[PDB]
């Protein structure tokens, strides 16, 4: 029931119906906005459950990913039922202070880390994270999104050695 | 026992003790990095309780402010037990991504600032879409003049802990 609960909300909150004359001049039926349902109480809610049970069976503490698609994601998991998780944010430019200065949050140095996005088209986003996260000494245990969109992130983050996985999919948009 | 057990959690994972060079070049004795509260999983569930409590006299649908800041604020309350609130994130440079603000009674949060620019840059952002904001709450206060700056908007300005709370 969570799965479809979760289905319909974002196709209802995310799938945004509308005629839309793109920079380029080309015209769209319709976009894809997930920050609709990362930020929705229930829809958010739901996210973090099934995140956490999507990736029950990997070993991480610390969950956390590139701004701004990954912040609700992130917290929502955070913030679900069940063990102790917290969270990180990195960011595009460096903090002030501190040893981990592209990483708001929580301390990654020495963690086995979840990396997440609410979704990708290439997986530049997710794997950005996954760098700057390696680059201060955490273990990537995966990466995991809320949507798949078949476009070829999976094959990206699969080329570097790292599991991916993917509450929902193409299909569970409509579309 | 929710705000003292914050006021601790802040104190061991933000207050920062020692001599540190600022961006300016000034030189302090601390800094504050909050976000290791707000992204901390029990520091942010009483951010989310405290916060709605801080507010409930407050009549809104909808809560957010400027990114990063704000946003473990905003889902922290989000997801926090009670009536439902959803969340919204104002970006510096399309500039409120999430829920709906337009028509809407909106509370502006903060997790901490100086000056509160950032604050002010978020409630100015939700006016220009149509959104009402009923006022700012912050969880940490400076004592610094972000409260009267927020107060000189017409707009009521509230903290969970303050300036004492943060042993200096």
């Amino acid at each position: 029931p969570d799965r479809a609960e979760l289905a319909e909300l974002v196709r209802r909150l995310s799938v945004v119906h509308g005629r839309v004359t793109l920079s380029s001049g080309r015209e769209a039926d319709y976009y894809v906005d997930l920050r609709r349902a990362t930020l929705h109480h229930r829809a958010s809610a739901l996210i973090g459950r099934l995140m956490r049970e999507l990736t029950a069976d990997w070993d991480y503490s610390v969950v956390g990913g590139l701004t701004l698609g990954a912040d609700p994601v992130a917290t929502a998991i955070m913030h679900a039922p069940g063990r102790p998780i917290d969270a990180f944010v990195v960011r595009k430019s460096a903090k002030a202070h501190g040893m981990q200065r592209l990483i708001e949050g929580s301390e990654v140095t020495g963690q086995r880390v979840l990396v997440v996005e609410d979704t990708s088209t290439t997986g530049n986003s997710a794997l950005t994270a996954v760098h700057a996260v390696q680059d201060v000494g955490g273990e990537v245990v995966g990466v995991a999104t809320v949507v798949d969109r078949a476009t070829g992130a999976a094959e990206a983050i699969e080329a570097e050695g790292l599991r991916y996985r993917s509450v929902l999919g193409l299909a569970d948009l409509g579309l």
